[PDB]
């Protein structure tokens, strides 16, 4: 698990307007919901051999191809499958949160950025505290894609898109992604399949 | 423990232009550096009773007042101490990275956002994968402060600032912080003491 550059697919699934919830609903609700969400999102990544890199609040950072090697295509296959499954999971999550009173508060939507690229994946931090993650623009991209894409929209990088049939690529488009000294070709892929 | 709202001080220390490194220096250098950095940053938080909530890449998210209760004042005291110590740690880190060839690549600088406020801190995620973190605008604030403040500048929220003597508050100022439906009173505090 020592940090090494690795072609991995970083999938970031951030909940759209989660702050609009961490203020709207109650703390327990925010946790219950978040945890429920992350439970299903995580489920979505793990179910897709994904690796929950970490949760950055309402954002899930899934790595594909790390720590367990995974073909770039699988990484994307999985990441996209995860992203989509997450949306499906979210479909039910909102169904339940709506029918419960946790949403209905905008029906929890999540932006998903999936990028594949060289990231230094491995354990990072002090020996006093290390977390397996991916470091590098690759990650940034995924994250920026995540935040760049519309709610319940899976925005993947050019790198990722090449694995998804054009039919599933709703719309390609370069986007000025923060931290990216170059317009990244983003392809929001079909949230379904 | 289980997620509960908690007045905690979220400290985010993100490395300024780390992507300008995850591209500049080599992977091993990026990891070696990042880990070295996070090692000292982490050190800085733990040494200040802080809690490394997680590392979000080059960003360290430290919680103060979670999971171990800590007086709001201590939280800030510690968070600020950490932020400052981090800068000091970074001072030496760059000293070494510079004298090594890892920087000199802009001398790794870090933005530090320290905010104190109600956050739902506790374990989040699925039982399949839980991470102790703080959720809620409080965190967002710290993060936005972190990214809002200039490099090697510790930007704390009004909440935090009240604990730091005005003499240490380099400059107060409200900032349109993303995700914050209200101008947050940010106070970049003296990075020294
Ligand atoms: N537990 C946590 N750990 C680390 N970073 C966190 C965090 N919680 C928040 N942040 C940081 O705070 C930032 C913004 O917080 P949101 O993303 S929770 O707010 P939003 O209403 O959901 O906004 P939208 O999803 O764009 O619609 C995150 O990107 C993190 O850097
Ligand atoms: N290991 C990781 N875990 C989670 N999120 C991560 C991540 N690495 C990156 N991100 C996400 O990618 C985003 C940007 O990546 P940078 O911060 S590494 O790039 P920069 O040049 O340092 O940017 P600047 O510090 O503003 O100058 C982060 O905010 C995370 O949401
Ligand atoms: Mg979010
Ligand atoms: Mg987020
Ligand atoms: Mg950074
Ligand atoms: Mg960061």
């Amino acid at each position: 698990l020592r940090p090494e550059p690795r072609l991995i697919t970083i999938l970031f699934s951030d909940i759209v307007g989660f702050t609009r919830m961490s203020n709207a609903l109650q703390s327990q609700g925010v946790a219950e919901l978040l945890n429920e969400y992350l439970g299903e999102m995580t489920r979505a990544v793990f179910e897709n051999q994904g690796t929950v890199d970490k949760f950055v609040g309402d954002a899930i950072m899934a790595l594909y191809g790390a720590p367990e090697e995974m073909s770039p295509s699988e990484q994307v296959r999985r990441a996209i499958a995860t992203a989509r499954q997450m949306l499906v999971a979210l479909e039910k999550l909102n169904q339940g949160w709506q029918e419960r009173g946790l949403v209905g508060v905008p029906p929890v939507r999540f932006r998903c950025g999936i990028h594949q690229g060289m990231a230094v994946v491995g354990l990072f931090g002090s020996q006093e505290r290390s977390d397996f993650t991916a470091i590098g623009p690759s990650v940034n991209i995924a994250a920026r894609l995540q935040e760049a894409t519309a709610p319940n929209s899976i925005m993947v990088s050019a790198m990722v898109a090449q694995y998804v049939p054009d039919e599933e690529i709703i719309k390609r488009e370069f986007l000025e992604l923060k931290g990216i000294d170059e317009p990244v070709m983003t392809c929001v892929i079909n949230p379904n399949m």
